[PDB]
């Protein structure tokens, strides 16, 4: 019995170039030999770890995680880190009571969990006193997000009340006005995020401070086919009393032009639902009903202002009423708003209505940027951070955003590949064990630097900066730069990077201008002295630059933390539960880099104590192990260990602490107890 490649799944049974026969189609088979795959014993049905896994290949692991998956189990410890599949289904597996269940629980002793991830790095970081992190990997849709929410809701319920239950409000309150339904996912963070929760020394938690990432403004404006904007729009404009409807001066889902493909309804949501949900944590945030009131307004301005409608001949705009509903609501007015639009300068409809939109996605921006530095006011010794970026996606038009997006996760996966792989080996050498270097062959260094590389050979980003000429330009000189490099391929202003996850064809349509931000400095003085405080307040160097920056900074704080990868694996491309798509599990599971991630758990010795420790925790193991008085870490460590008689193939001692292989610590701690 053995694995062989297939069409329909990844690989199939089939028992023994090698003729074979399939036990599916019973169809005998003449395939390569490199092409089969050992199959595992029976003993090894779903394993929640698969380094234990007798035969390790790529068969193997997709076999042991289809399994479990309609098994109904969707956490799989993969070596170090966790691979997660969407169920897209409510799985009854997240109560509080099983919350108690995992509490100060070991690895070993609970199945795969994200609350297993949570509590493990959260004791690591008193154990250690390291600032620990636990990192959310997957393509847009796998489930990024739904875990890193499980992981504060673990947190918050165990080292807390009224911190821990606004925590719980954070995302309620983010996701409102910066996720939204694209074609990929329904729920879409439009931003990533780094929720950082601070504890002290005792281990309770003490503040929380949230910072996000490349919110995708454009949206604001216009969305492809079954595409929707912000939740927040469809909120309100659904939800809205009467009172607030005429207040705000709101009107219908076909009255606003910014609402392209009109009302989109969502699955299992009802937009006058989340209305209430939002205002409710908004509440429990600690917004005043006029600071809710104030953030609607906006949200409204933000909607009206779509509505503004230019004519050519300049430009001018016959009918008014949007633009005086917009000073309205933004304590404007009328008529030095629309000088500042119409003429700051002639202005023709075309650079007219592109100031009205630049305006939109700036004060959306704005009212972001605002209602989380507020979440940050309310929700503010070591910090465990959690890191939900937005999942690569590859849309129908791939714009800036889509660049930056993917660019973030391929910066991400491979942080992934250098822990793992690189700074795995690093730690060996440098304590003296005794290892020979195993090159896993994952490096994205060369795409990461095809964009980010600011000095020397310049690349996509910095090229970019430098243009601002066209946006074709852009492209033509990008290529004469770029062009013959590996992850580079020329195709409309349109080129392709092979980034790790796929290949992403982009257009540079706007680019320039993207990267810019322009805004009509004129209105947006006018707003800066707003009647109203609020727009004031939210109107009190190019973007790549300015993203890169916060990248790094970013990148550095992780790297002065213990990362916990969980990897998220989207099953199928049909927001379908119950439809493993084998290929597209496997496509994911390579880029990820999971087998790597297996095999150097395995190649190697994963776990690792310091010799102290490993004498108090299982001298009890070995009694008569250590000199009665006396007897130094290292020595004492070598007496036990001999005391245990462990095979010697099971370990190393290095020069501060003793590496073991794979779930050997497991093994002494369930024997210990
Ligand atoms: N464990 C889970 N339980 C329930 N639904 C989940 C789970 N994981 C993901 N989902 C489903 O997948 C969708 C999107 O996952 P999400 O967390 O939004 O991904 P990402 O942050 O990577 O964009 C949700 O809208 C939900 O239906
Ligand atoms: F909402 Al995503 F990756 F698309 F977290
Ligand atoms: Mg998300």
């Amino acid at each position: 019995l053995v694995w062989v490649p297939s069409e329909k799944h990844g690989f199939e049974a089939a028992s023994i170039e090698v003729t074979v026969e399939l036990q599916e189609n019973g169809k005998k088979v003449t395939l390569s030999k490199d092409d089969i795959q050992k199959m595992n014993p029976p003993k090894f049905s779903k394993v929640e770890d698969m380094a234990e896994l007798t035969c390790l290949n790529e068969a193997s692991v997709l076999h042991n995680l289809r399994e479990r998956y309609f098994s109904g189990l969707i956490y799989t410890y993969s070596g170090l880190f966790c691979v997660v599949i969407n169920p897209y289904k409510q799985l009854p597996i997240y109560s509080e009571k099983i919350i108690d269940m995992y509490k100060g629980k070991k690895r070993h002793e609970m199945p795969p969990h994200i609350y297993a991830i949570a509590d493990t790095a959260y004791r690591s970081m008193l154990q250690d006193r390291e600032d620990q992190s636990i990192l959310c990997t997957g393509e847009s849709g796998a489930g990024k997000t739904e875990n890193t929410k499980k992981v504060i809701q673990y947190l918050a319920v165990v080292a807390s009340g009224e911190l821990e239950k606004q925590l719980l409000q954070a995302n309620p309150i983010l996701e409102a006005f910066g996720n939204a339904k694209t074609v990929k996912n329904d729920n879409s963070s439009r931003f990533g995020k780094f929720i950082r929760i601070n504890f002290d020394v005792t281990g309770y938690i003490v503040g929380a401070n949230i910072e996000t990432y490349l919110l995708e403004k454009s949206r604001a404006i216009r969305q492809a086919k079954d595409e929707r904007t912000f939740h927040i729009f469809y909120y309100l404009i659904a939800g809205a009393s009467e009172q607030m409807r005429n207040d705000l001066l709101l009107e219908g889902f076909n009255n606003y032009t910014f609402l392209s493909n009109g009302h989109v309804p969502i699955p299992a949501q009802q937009d006058d639902e989340m209305f209430q949900e939002t205002l409710e944590a908004m509440t429990i945030m600690g917004f005043t009903e006029e600071e809710q009131t104030s953030i609607l307004r906006v949200v409204s301005s933000v909607l009206q202002l779509g509505n503004i409608v230019f004519k050519k001949e300049q430009a001018s705009m016959p009918d008014n009423t949007a633009a005086q509903k917009v000073c309205h609501l933004m304590g404007i007015n009328v008529t030095d708003f629309t000088r500042s639009i119409l003429t700051p300068k002639a202005q023709t409809k075309e650079q007219a209505d592109f100031a009205i939109e630049a305006l939109a996605k700036a004060k959306f921006e704005r009212l972001f940027r605002w209602i989380l530095t507020r979440v940050n006011k309310a929700l503010d010794a070591s910090f465990l951070g959690i890191l939900d970026i937005a999942g690569f996606e590859i849309f129908e038009i791939n714009s800036f955003e889509q660049l930056c997006i993917n660019y973030t996760n391929e910066k991400l996966q491979q942080l992934f590949n250098h822990t793992m792989f690189i700074l795995e080996q690093e730690e060996y050498q440098r304590e003296g064990i005794e290892w020979n270097f195993i090159d896993f062959g994952l490096d994205l260094q060369p795409c990461i630097e095809l964009i980010e590389r600011p000095t020397n050979p310049p690349g996509v980003l910095a090229l970019l900066d430098e243009e601002c000429a066209t946006d074709t330009s852009f492209v033509e000189k990008l290529i004469q730069e770029q062009g013959n490099h590996a992850k580079f391929q020329k195709s409309k202003t349109e080129f392709c990077i092979l980034h790790y996850a796929g290949k992403v064809t982009y257009n540079a349509s706007a680019w320039l201008t993207k990267n810019m931000d322009p805004l009509n400095d004129n209105v947006t003085s006018l707003l800066n002295q707003s009647s109203d405080k609020f727009v004031a307040d939210l109107w009190k160097r190019t973007v790549g630059q300015l993203y890169k920056e916060q990248l790094t900074k970013l990148m550095t704080t992780l790297r002065n933390t213990n990362p916990n990868f969980v990897r998220c694996i989207i099953p199928n491309h049909e927001k379908r539960a119950g439809k493993l798509d084998a290929h597209l599990v496997l496509e994911q599971l390579r880029c990820n880099g999971v087998l790597e991630g297996i095999r150097i758990c395995r190649q190697g010795f994963p776990n690792r104590i310091v010799f102290q420790e490993f004498r108090q925790r299982y001298e009890i193991l070995a009694a008569n192990a250590i000199p009665k008085g006396f007897m130094d870490g290292k020595q004492a460590c070598i007496l036990m260990i001999k005391a245990l008689e462990l095979d010697p193939n099971l370990y190393r001692i290095g020069q501060s602490k003793i590496f073991f292989r794979t779930g050997v610590l497991a093994h002494l701690e369930e024997e210990r107890d």
